[PDB]
């Protein structure tokens, strides 16, 4: 039913499932905006496919040819099925709009499924190629941040009663390499191109005259070519073509609204803001150097992933509340850190 | 069946599922009133869609055109399907009420699903954008309250046998920022606007003459335009239009009753009452300062979320019972706190 | 529905399920490229089979013979079923394209299923014959790497405050044996041959005239051979043949794009690059000798499997970050290793 | 659907499920070749049964008798059902090929299911009679091997810083008894005989003229015997007989390819090679005596089961890597064993 389709595709965790494995425990591995874009671009065409053939919106068979009254039920069924299979056969049918509109009307669900698959492909390539590496690197970075926070609080407590910046060096090294950012931009660009092509196709499909679904059909090949009792042609109409056009314009609207989001996603350096690591600069055990901005490198992408999935880090949360309290400046950062006692 | 739909949509945890993740363990992340509003506004139109096409209420096909007796079954089926697809084609049909009523009668389930999706969108935006931040902040606040309660009871026990207000400073800082409250008000306002538009549409749909479902249909395009055996027109009726109007007025009543709730929700400062933190003011380790009221800021929203999901805090429950006992004044707050022995 | 099939076969973990057993905990046991190739080559033909007979794309029965009007419904049904069963019987039918096109049109789903099974066979043979051995060997290798890393860090810590290369000897011994690599190459080659044969078949099927689906059928055997009221022949058409050809060309395109991937897979020594063990050469407890390249031996395959599933090793990750930091050369490898404190 | 059947029967763990009980944790209890043979011989005929009546390959009803035009739909249905039930009644029908072909055409699914059940019977008898005993014995043997390995490594460590061969005596005793091997050979031989009988039946079924499915049917018993309006006979055809023959030849090919595998399985002593226990002979605590070869006794079968499910033993894996390293001979077996430190 329509409501069942809605529950499956919008109100359920459709493509929102976290990786089912212990390797990525709590790691999104995909930005929220990218996940939203993929979920829409994939589950919208599927939802429209399901809707267009819902038991309520669908009168019945997808084509009716209006055989003569003399024709029996199965003769008329032969006519309808023959014309359905003959939309491909150009000789059989003669339609003013041509044969491409008939092809599109017959295979619209296939085309929507193709667009959905093509849009799901780049996210899958990301999740299967560049996701494990970033997951491992980000897990190491979070562990290092937790360890340095613990060491700093232990030092502060000892004072009240190595020291090498490994994480900073690793981030600096990531500043050079750009394979991950190149893959990310390539997959986003392919998604954008697929969306644009889908918009072109949907606009063309919705621009039809709405009468191209009606085509003339001739079961006059073979032994029936010279038969007399059979009329030279029939009036066939492809039902649900109006529904297809409505859903196609809906998908076109959604995709044109979505494309600016993908373009904004492509410009990762601009998105790289609100320095996540700036909060850690007040730790004595952490060097006061952010050095993450203004670069078409994997460093900006790692900064984005950190700003996305750093809320799960207790040390980061503690430092964030310390920073927020520092806005008033009533107290002292080391005193607040010592009082917090948030090792684990 | 009707009962199955009821069990799925009203008697089950439809959209009442808690976040399936360890990050939010026991945190609602959504006020009870907001959750009720979203659940109604989403699962009502879906329930009505399912009901309108239930196997019992539905006689059968959604349109019947009453072809002549001479017409065969599949000729009549062609007529019915053609008219169903031609509700869009204005030239084919001539109805007194126009063609918009026919469009609405055909696509009412789609319109209800659209309203449900549009009403579910703002809650989803909230849960995916502003929910993680408030979850982390509120978890930190609850942990701080538990820790300060434990410290105060330990101090009392030591007396019988830092001290910095970090949580108060954090709340004071939240008094300034307003991004969360702005997002909350924006999503509530969008929900209200969607509800009002849905009410307008449902009132228009229910105000129809009830005879607009009957339209005249002409299969007279193409080779059949000059055919003689076919009548110039047919009498088609869109079945289930009365059911659609009944369910639409039901949804209109529900939404007009719900809109005052959304308006009341918009005025969060008025809702900010029954100070949750007032109970903690009797703790020696906690400063006697509430400072949370009369502000279009995130502080009021945090106060609401606390008053919502603070019952899970054992320290808060203990302080609440101490406060309630203090109404009589027979005993002493520190003595009762020491006797409680409710560290964990 | 079409969307359900898509969810099952592309958006779900179809053939992507990890081995359901404690023996292989986190071990892929199959390279990512090989898994992708198998998943495509298997779940594409199945998806096309499901699509070709979807409730929306399918008009109805797969063959209609257009019995005379005098014929009753069940007489026409007998004609259609007889011709469906007589596509095999060459005498009954006379078609210009022959009888092989009719066989193919009738049994296309069977042929796609056969290709899917034949393509799934070599992966299954691998997973049931050569997977347990490589799993055990690789688990031992990872355990040895973890143990040597722990020993080296313990030695470094002791200095700050046996020694036999068992793993290197085992890898060197693997350099000689080649049964695993021979099995891998044989299964890949069989997969490639099956893909090529499938491409040949699909090209032949798509090269048909598109009118071979229309064949002449004669129910004139037995008592009906000399019957007069029955016409000497009927015009039968195999519906969905156009859909079969469309999906067959789609599968042909996918398989021709996939075959280069399989050919590249066959050349494992070229794939053996980015020495995984090179990072471990900086450990005092590990001998400085890689000795893994330029060989049609199981050593290259083991190197590939290591480069695939070594990210799960904490010691390997730590050594990798040490290597990446060494690019700048600011610090010292032993000092960084001591500071890391990543025993477990 | 066809793809669903494929997923259930070839791509899923059909009859590949490990024993669902804690008694056999990780013990196959069935050789890989035997499991493959059983899985094929059982799930192939079931798959063919499902395929032959798939919603796509099946035109409709399994028999059509071509009643006269004067006959009504339910008169024709009576004719078809009567002939379907009268394939057994020899007097009613007169077919050139006889009545056995009609029996076979009607009950082919039953015959395939019978063959599948008969082939599944011997494996079930094994798993319910001789599997628990071998499971217990093999678990004891693995535990003894682990214990002796632990004792030997402990002795080596003590030197660096009872002694009775219980397992060897148990294996020697198993050398005498042969009940398990006799049961194994009997079940394999019964499986082979069932496969041969199935091949005979399938060859006979596929050797039919392909026109035996067409039989003459006479509804002329009872009050209708002397009725005039009813024709003396009808032309009935059993649909799907061609599909049955195709699938039967497929099953015949599979079974003839499989029978050599079963014959090779029967010769267990030849399969008994690559002495698993030879690796343990280098342990000081283990006597240097294999004494397992060249015997129609349970010892060879136990050797096969060990070679199958010994990879799960850490001590065996360690000894195997020690053996492989000994190929070069660079080091010493006791030194390598001491350095390994693989007690558990
Ligand atoms: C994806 C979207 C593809 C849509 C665009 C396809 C480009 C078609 C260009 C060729 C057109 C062509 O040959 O001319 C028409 C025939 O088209 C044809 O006969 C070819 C029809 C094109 C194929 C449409 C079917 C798409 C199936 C998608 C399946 C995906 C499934 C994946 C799981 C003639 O007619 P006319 O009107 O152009 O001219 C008639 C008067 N001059
Ligand atoms: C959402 C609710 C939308 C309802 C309001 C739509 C505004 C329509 C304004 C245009 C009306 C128009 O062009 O005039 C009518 C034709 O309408 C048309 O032909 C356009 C019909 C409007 C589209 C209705 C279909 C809604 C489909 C929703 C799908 C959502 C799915 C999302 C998953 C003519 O006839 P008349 O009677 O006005 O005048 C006849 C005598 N002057
Ligand atoms: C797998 C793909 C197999 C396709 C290629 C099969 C090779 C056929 C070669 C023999 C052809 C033959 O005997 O000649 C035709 C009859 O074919 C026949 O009567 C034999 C038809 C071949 C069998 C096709 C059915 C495949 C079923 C697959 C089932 C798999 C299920 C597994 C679970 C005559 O006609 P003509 O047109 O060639 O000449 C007519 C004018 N000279
Ligand atoms: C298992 C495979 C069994 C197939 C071989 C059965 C042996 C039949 C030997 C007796 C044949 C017989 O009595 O002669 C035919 C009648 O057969 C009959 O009337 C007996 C038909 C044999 C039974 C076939 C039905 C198998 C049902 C399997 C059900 C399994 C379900 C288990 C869950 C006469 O006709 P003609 O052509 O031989 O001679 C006609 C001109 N002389
Ligand atoms: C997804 C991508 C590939 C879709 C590409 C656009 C498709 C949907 C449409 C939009 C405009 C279309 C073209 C418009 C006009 C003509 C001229 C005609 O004489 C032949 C077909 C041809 C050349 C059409 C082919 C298909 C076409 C290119
Ligand atoms: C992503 C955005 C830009 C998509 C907007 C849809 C655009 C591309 C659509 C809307 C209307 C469409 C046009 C409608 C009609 C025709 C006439 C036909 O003979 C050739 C294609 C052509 C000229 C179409 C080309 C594509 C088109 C311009
Ligand atoms: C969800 C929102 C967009 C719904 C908006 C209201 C819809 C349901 C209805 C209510 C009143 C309607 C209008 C009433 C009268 C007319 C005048 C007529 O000559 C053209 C249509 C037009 C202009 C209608 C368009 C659709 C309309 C605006
Ligand atoms: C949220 C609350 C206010 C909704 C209450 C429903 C109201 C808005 C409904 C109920 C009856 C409706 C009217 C019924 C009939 C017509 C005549 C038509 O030619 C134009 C629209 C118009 C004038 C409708 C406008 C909307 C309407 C006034
Ligand atoms: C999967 C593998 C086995 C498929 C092999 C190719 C199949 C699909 C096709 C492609 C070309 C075909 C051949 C083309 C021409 C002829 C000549 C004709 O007089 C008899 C059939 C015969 C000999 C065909 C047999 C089937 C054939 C070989
Ligand atoms: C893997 C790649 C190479 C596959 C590409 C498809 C090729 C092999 C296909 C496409 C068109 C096909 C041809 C189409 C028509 C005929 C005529 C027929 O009488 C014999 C087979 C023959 C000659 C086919 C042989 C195979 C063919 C050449
Ligand atoms: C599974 C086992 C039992 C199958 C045994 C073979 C079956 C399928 C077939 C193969 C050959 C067949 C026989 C061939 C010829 C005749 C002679 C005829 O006048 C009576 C039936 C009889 C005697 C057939 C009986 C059934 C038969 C034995
Ligand atoms: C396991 C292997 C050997 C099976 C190979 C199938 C063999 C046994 C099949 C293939 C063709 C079959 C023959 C086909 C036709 C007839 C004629 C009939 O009047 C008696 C049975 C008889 C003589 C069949 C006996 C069995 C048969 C020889
Ligand atoms: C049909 O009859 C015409 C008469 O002109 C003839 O040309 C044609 O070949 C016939 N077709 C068939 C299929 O017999
Ligand atoms: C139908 O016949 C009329 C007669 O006036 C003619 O004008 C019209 O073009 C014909 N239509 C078709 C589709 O042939
Ligand atoms: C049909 O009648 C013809 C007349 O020539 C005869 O040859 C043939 O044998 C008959 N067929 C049957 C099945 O009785
Ligand atoms: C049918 O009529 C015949 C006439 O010869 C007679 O012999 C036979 O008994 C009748 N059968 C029945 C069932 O009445």
């Amino acid at each position: 039913a329509i409501a069942q389709l809605a529950t499956e595709y919008v109100f359920s965790d459709f493509l929102l499932k976290e990786p089912t494995e212990p390797k990525f425990k709590g790691l999104r591995l995909e930005l929220a905006v990218d996940k939203m874009v993929t979920c829409i671009a994939v589950g919208l065409p599927l939802l429209l496919i399901s809707l267009a053939f819902a038991q309520e919106i669908s009168i019945g068979t997808q084509i009716s040819c209006f055989s003569p009254s003399s024709f029996s039920w199965r003769q008329a069924a032969f006519v309808d099925s023959y014309c359905w299979a003959a939309v491909q056969q150009k000789n059989s049918l003669q339609s003013e709009s041509g044969n491409l509109p008939l092809w599109l009307h017959k295979f619209f669900p296939y085309i929507l499924l193709l667009f959905a698959i093509l849009l799901y492909l780049p996210p899958l390539f990301w999740r299967f190629a560049a996701a494990p590496h970033i997951c491992s690197d980000l897990k190491f970075i979070m562990e290092e941040l937790d360890k340095v926070y613990n060491r700093a609080i232990k030092a502060a407590k000892s004072a009240r009663d190595f020291k090498y910046p490994i994480v900073e060096q690793y981030l600096k090294t990531k500043k050079n390499s750009n394979n991950l950012i190149i893959k990310y931009i390539s997959c986003r660009l392919l998604t954008l191109i697929i969306i644009l092509l889908a918009c072109i196709y949907l606009g063309y499909y919705f621009s039809l005259s709405s009468l191209s679904d009606e085509f003339v059909c001739s079961i006059k090949s073979g032994i029936l070519r010279n038969d007399s009792t059979v009329p030279d042609q029939f009036q066939c109409k492809l039902i649900a073509v109006g529904i297809f056009q409505l859903l196609s314009v809906i998908n076109l609207v959604v995709y044109v609204l979505l494309a600016p989001v993908v373009v904004y996603t492509l410009f990762v350096p601009f998105r790289q803001k609100t320095d996540v690591l700036k909060v850690y600069e007040i730790l004595p055990t952490f060097d006061v150097l952010h050095f993450k901005s203004e670069g078409y490198n994997d460093l900006s992408l790692y900064n984005l992933f950190l700003e996305e999935n750093i809320s799960e880090v207790k040390s980061y949360k503690c430092l964030k509340v310390l920073e927020n309290i520092k806005s008033s400046g009533q107290g002292i950062d080391p005193m607040l850190l010592l009082t917090n006692l948030g090792m684990i």
